[PDB]
């Protein structure tokens, strides 16, 4: 009771389960690659290119291909983009580990070979990654256009990619490091993809709470009012207006609603006020600006109030929405990401967010290599000879370990049109010696070119991260001899 | 009615039923052992490499199978570290049992060469394992430093080590056993392994009245509810607190507002509905009882515990009860990155504890990697020869059945476990060297005492007896009577 | 309507249901016997080498197999140990028959010559029964060892036997029975087996209610109280102590609760009080002692009081317990029988079972006979030349008898491993002309010993019993020909 | 272990010895075979199976 597998028939079983996965995103990748249309019971329609998203909303239901979808989980979470590659490699490892497992060579030798040809590969990609000084904006350009191709050619144009860069210097608290989470994303509508702007503010989906007040307020110290402004019939609101008015906020955000006596007394002062604003709306606005929430009124406090630099109800594509906005110095800034239609804005806020990754790595780490296929060569070499100094029945596996980097390369050829076999040895030949270390395959030229002259880049994490996930993941799976499986 | 196998048909049941739950765990054993994942009824998923707790949760219905989870039941709970090996060894006196079997040997002369070189085996274990000073520490730590090694090679840390042993050292009542109880388990988070520092209850104080540390506390563990209504009704049940002398109370159940005022009035700390799980903690390691009326709470119901403490750890404000200085009480507070890891090295602690404990008790030491199991094969195979009868060969396949250890160790690592069986075997013979086995990452035959590779005396001579007592009972049996 | 079997097939179906329950229990007898583990309905498991408690509990549903089960129940009541060997004869005997039954000798001729031999064997196991008279104290230890003996050579121990003869001999109600019921069985743990000891006493798993009383006292008289010396806060227990004090009792045990305010008086008097003692301890207590159950205070008597030799808190195995031990005359005896674990506890108290009803069946009747399959093979020789003093075709139901006697000694080496063909030839010539009549086979030794002197005996009750009960049984299913089974 | 101790220089003559069962020099044992041994088994080989995959139908009668 109540399912097992023994021995072979349980080492067999793992490895199809981690293979048959791998076979379901290998033809996703590359600028050539396909896409997957996934129908669930509800019957609700989704296709998508990104590895990740497949494996997790898909009915998956054998224990050995469940724990596969954690690699490419922890790769989103850690990177964001390489999510295909990571899945891909682990796939291969398997198939070079059965290899190995059929001509009586232990697991433990596999195991042994397998974390010390990965304990290489992590000191040979740091000598053969760039520096990319971390403000060196034309580098950074070429860094965020790789991450936007990929998506699509028509979505990687010159002024797209010099925007980005602007907005992820900026949020850099020195010193150093990049957080994600201070740069906010706006998805509206408006015929737009070209008139997508690099914007100062959350921009507010609402209005103001009565005709009285200003339209537009110069350098509002904003109070973020969780609490409720409330009341009846006699004036009860003269104490709640006046103590906003002595923080000295002009401009007010309310997340509840506001009376309509006190309507009449803010517009008196002067004060802009908003009622019913989303929750999700009032936790931008108080990063963004540097504004603390506050659930009580009788505590507000003036330095508790945000500072912004445009504060402006324009009614831009036809709505009359709140902008917040523009900044001296801004340590947040909101990006309006627009498009047509709501599944064409959606699409282009998901681009920025591996735009965005990339070039917020790049100032962490210093660090890019060659992409298109380019540095998995370069690797593969260097730990084949790395395998001829180790003596014993593990340099198989550092030799079964350095063939399976070649997976990706070859993948590039099989969703491009081009022959896998032919150009798998010109590109191989092409890095013997010195020259290139940057050599790769051009999808879109056919012939083998120098990606670093082409604008082909990703950063080191984006590799460092995928190889170091998938070898952990296919340690772990090549140490079950024995599956219990209850129900 | 309703099931019965006759003579044969009922001793190969038997047998097979046992050989079959041996192979589940006979690949777990050594540093290049591998890893069980078990899927129950729930869906719950769980990874583990320890062989009692596979045998424990998985779902097991064979009669003759669940008899052998006592083996190592009984392993966990006088050892705790060899709990795979004591099932193997059992496994493989099964099968050179029915070997015997088959040949018209009777079991009555199988369980007579059997016990006979059992009792042979543990009067010659006691030779061949190593005194250690109870306070010689360099040889403990490379005694905790082995029983790291086989959980992880990356768990086993020189500093690692070194703190363990200075833990058990001190908390030794004089004289001289080890309590294993007075060493406190705290499992918090933080960016740690490295952090690792030499109850805890989820909790906080009743009042903001209430102060937050005392010195040499006195702990009152109240199970009933200390409640009311508008007419200072709880006067009393305060000062009959006080009439005991605890300054900290520990309450199962709700403490009502007004008292809340009385004890923090007193200077008394409460807590309100503390986890039942955690009250029992609370009586075990303080030394209190738990006490189900308010007016027959006695002095010496009351536990003592160092140092009591509110702390903001990780965010959460919990109290922490352990400490000490001059301390016969240590406390651990083992950290790591996520939940599931800090749970794995406060398990890997526990077997370091253990044997450090043992080592202070007993004196004793054998060498690990399977070398003692050959020094112990070779000395009763010559000690078969002095025995006349058909019993014999029951003492030969007994010391035939110790070489499954050293040959299962080289399964698991790569090497082959004909080539190896015969190399250890003749690097015992004549003297030298005793302390020979097998290192499973250099290959070779290596001397396993200046290697590092050392196991308390209790994890071999309990392993062997455990086993060996079951396999006894288990080859008389002839008829089975299974119901429903 | 609804089930029956005609002549041959009815005389075969019972014979052969009577052989396949005595199969099950053929493997248990002797030193080196096998234990059976039982299965039933509710899961619950037990494992047992004792004969009666295998067919009891376990699930035997054929009419003909109910009725072999009235042999051993009747063997455990009336004599305890033998009622393995009362079941294989049975079978034994039904084996013999049917081979005379194919043969065309009539059942009634069978019966005639059965019943004729067992009133022979009766007859001759007298002469060659041993006598120790009833208070021949190195014999009666020789009988009690022989006991022990058959469950567990390691359970056999010198000071055990020892123990056992001084209880059961001190139990005889002059002149001059042995009740059985006098010894009270106590199971109790803690690290002993050989901390096993001899009360004249009980032993209260409980402290002293007040740590200011007394802890050894002389020649105490003891009050056993059932009701609650109880109160408030108005020392209303000065009376209920008074009134101990008045019948002049140093040591009292109550059943209910004493409450705190008569624990301070009680310990201001100096008499010593225990609150919350088990009831079974309380009826222990009236019987050792000499003392009364008594509840209602108010009428406390001097005459109701037990009279004890040694009252003590001992912190025997590291729980502090009231050792009530030494009296004087005691015609009831408490047995603290002790162990490590409850189901090794529950197995020596079994031991003792067996142990105990030897050496009280000595007393009543007067004889031992030599074990180990020894009186076996003598009155086997004994009754074949018997036959031949009959003329007839009763001879062969005689010889049949005789034949089926050497079963016993058989099945000892069936299940000790050597050869039951050879040995069963080396005593049978062993015991002609003359010597030995107690030559048995030695299990451990091999070789054909005597019995005598190794001290290998069993009371005569043990065989007289078990012959009778498989004779009369075995003449019943004989007797029938027609079987009726409804529903 | 044969392969390893090949490369740069050292030895050319290296191989494996049955006997003895480790690598060892076999210019040193006295394992020598004449140059047409290895010469003519290569070309032998090599001609016979460049012909056999030059083989696509194949017309067997009766
Ligand atoms: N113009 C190009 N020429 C050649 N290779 C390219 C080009 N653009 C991108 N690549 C390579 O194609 C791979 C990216 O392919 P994708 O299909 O986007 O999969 P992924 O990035 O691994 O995973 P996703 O994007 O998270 S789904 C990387 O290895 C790139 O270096
Ligand atoms: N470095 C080492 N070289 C050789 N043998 C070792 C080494 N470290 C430990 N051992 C041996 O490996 C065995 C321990 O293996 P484990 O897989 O931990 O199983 P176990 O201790 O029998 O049971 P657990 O730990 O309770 S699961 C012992 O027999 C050790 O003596
Ligand atoms: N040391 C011994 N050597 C030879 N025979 C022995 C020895 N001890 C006991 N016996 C015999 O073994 C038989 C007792 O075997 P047991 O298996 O205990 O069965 P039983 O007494 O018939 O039934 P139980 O005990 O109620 S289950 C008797 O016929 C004894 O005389």
């Amino acid at each position: 009771n109540m399912k097992r597998y023994m021995g072979r028939d349980a080492q067999r079983m793992n490895i199809l389960a981690g293979r048959i996965i791998a076979e379901t995103v290998r033809s996703t990748l590359g600028p050539k690659g396909m896409d997957k249309m996934l129908v669930d019971d509800l019957g609700d329609v989704v296709v998508t290119n990104d590895g990740v998203t497949i494996l997790r909303e898909m009915s998956v239901e054998h224990p050995a291909a469940k724990m596969l979808i954690e690699v490419a989980k922890t790769q989103e979470k850690e990177v964001g983009d390489g999510t295909t590659t990571a899945v891909v490699v682990a796939g291969e490892l398997l198939r070079k580990a059965e290899e190995l497992l059929d001509q009586n060579v232990h697991p433990t030798i596999v195991v042994k070979g397998y974390q010390a040809a990965a304990q290489k590969a992590q000191e040979l990609l740091k000598t053969i990654a760039c520096e990319v000084g971390a403000q060196d904006k034309e580098i950074l350009t070429k860094i965020a256009m790789t991450s936007i191709t990929g998506k699509g050619a028509e979505k990687a144009k010159e002024k797209l990619a010099e925007i980005i860069v602007e907005a992820v210097s900026a949020v850099v608290d020195d010193e150093g490091k990049v957080d994600k989470d201070l740069i906010k994303i706006e998805k509206k509508s408006g015929a737009s993809i070209d008139d997508t702007e690099l914007i100062k503010g959350v921009l507010v989906d609402k209005e103001r709470v009565s005709a009285q007040m200003p339209k537009k307020v110069t350098d509002a110290k904003i109070a973020l009012l969780n609490c409720a402004i409330e009341e009846t019939a006699s004036e009860m609101l003269k104490d709640m207006v006046a103590e906003i008015k002595a923080s000295g906020a002009n401009v007010l955000f309310c997340q509840k609603g506001i009376d309509d006596l006190a309507q009449h007394y803010l517009a008196k002062e002067g004060i802009v006020a908003a009622r019913r604003v989303k929750k999700s709306d009032m936790e931008k606005l108080a990063k963004a600006t540097g504004a603390n929430v506050i659930t009580n009124i009788k505590d507000l406090s003036a330095q508790d109030l945000g500072d912004a630099g445009l504060v402006e109800e324009r009614k831009i594509s036809g709505d009359s929405m709140i902008f917040v906005e523009e900044c001296k110095h801004p340590k947040a800034v909101t990006m309006l990401i627009r498009g047509t239609t709501e599944h064409v804005i959606e699409e282009v806020a998901r681009a920025v967010d591996d735009a965005v990754g990339v070039v917020g790595c790049t100032i962490e780490d210093g660090r890019i290599v060659s992409g298109g296929g380019s540095t998995e060569v370069e690797l593969s070499m260097k730990l084949r000879e790395y395998a001829e100094g180790i003596s014993g029945r593990e340099q198989l596996a550092v030799r079964a370990f350095a063939d399976a980097l070649e997976v990706i390369p070859r993948t590039l050829a099989e969703n491009a049109g081009l022959d896998a076999i032919e150009i798998l040895v010109k590109v191989r030949a092409a890095h013997a010696s010195n020259g290139n270390k940057c050599a790769g395959l051009n999808v879109f030229t056919g012939a083998v070119e120098d990606m670093c002259e082409n604008g082909v880049v990703e950063p080191l994490r984006v590799k460092t991260q995928a190889i170091q996930s998938a070898a952990e993941s296919t340690e772990m799976l090549l140490r079950i001899d024995d599956v219990i499986a209850a129900e």
